[PDB]
């Protein structure tokens, strides 16, 4: 099956971590989302405490970007975890998908926004009740 | 001069910019901070209306970050541009150093400290009052 990377911010708010695992939902129909192959808390979901240590993170997330033919990341929270991973899947030059909502009354990074071409990088601004129709626009 | 990149979250708070100033201001004294060439408005320091394109902005700041002997980065603030930028100079295998503030109370994204080698790749945890005092140290 095709792999897929999902990310999002580890300190995402409520709305943002509802989205993140309807987002995830929905992309394994499409593949397998490596990402999941860990709990969310050895990722950092739930603290320092009851996380993996910052080079297993790391380590693995970087042996997870080097394994997919896609990166999904939701960007709609400010997160160096997430620009990170963008930038280390620009490098090794993947197919990136990056959804934003501009409802949060946020100004996606120009960083960000910036790098789209439309094509192997691209940056759909979506509202929440539409995320899995554009997840099946994207991946038919 | 050796060629240095400076960079920080772009919607950085009052103590986040002062310290910018304050490293940027040090920095100077040991090579040609690349990413003074332009107005930090352009850069959208002051919002979207003053700033410049968001693609110019991704290509101006990825000419610069190839153009550099060092990388310094603030990463306190949590920032999808700094993430992109720092994920970009690891593939470029640019020399970096990360300065972080744990007084913030902040917990620093593992994806960052896991980057770290403690030799082309560094995070420095550090008080406001000695940055220069570091500065000096790592660029001596
Ligand atoms: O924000 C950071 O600085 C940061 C630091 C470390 C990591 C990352 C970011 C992201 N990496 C990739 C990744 N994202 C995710 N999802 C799904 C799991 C999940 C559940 C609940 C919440 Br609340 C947040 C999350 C995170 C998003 N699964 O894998 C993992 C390591
Ligand atoms: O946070 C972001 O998402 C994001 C988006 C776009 C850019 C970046 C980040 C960072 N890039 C590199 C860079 N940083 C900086 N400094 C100094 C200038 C300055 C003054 C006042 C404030 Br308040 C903030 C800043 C920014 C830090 N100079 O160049 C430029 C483009």
């Amino acid at each position: 099956r095709p792999a897929l990377y999902f990310c999002g911010s580890i300190r995402g708010g409520r709305e943002d971590r509802t989205l993140y695992e309807r987002i995830v939902s929905r992309l394994r129909r499409f593949g397998t989302v490596l990402t999941e192959h860990v709990a969310a808390a050895e990722l950092g979901a739930r603290g320092e405490e009851a996380a993996g240590g910052d080079r297993l993170i790391h380590e693995q997330d970087l042996e997870w970007l080097q394994q997919a033919d896609v990166v999904v990341a939701e960007v709609t929270q400010p997160s160096l975890g997430v620009g990170y991973e963008l930038g280390r899947a620009v490098a090794f030059n993947k197919r990136i998908l990056c959804l934003f909502r501009p409802q949060s009354g946020r100004v996606l990074s120009a960083m960000i926004r910036g790098a789209a071409d439309g094509s192997r990088f691209q940056v759909w601004d979506y509202e929440e009740g539409e995320v899995e129709a554009l997840l099946d626009r994207y991946f038919e």
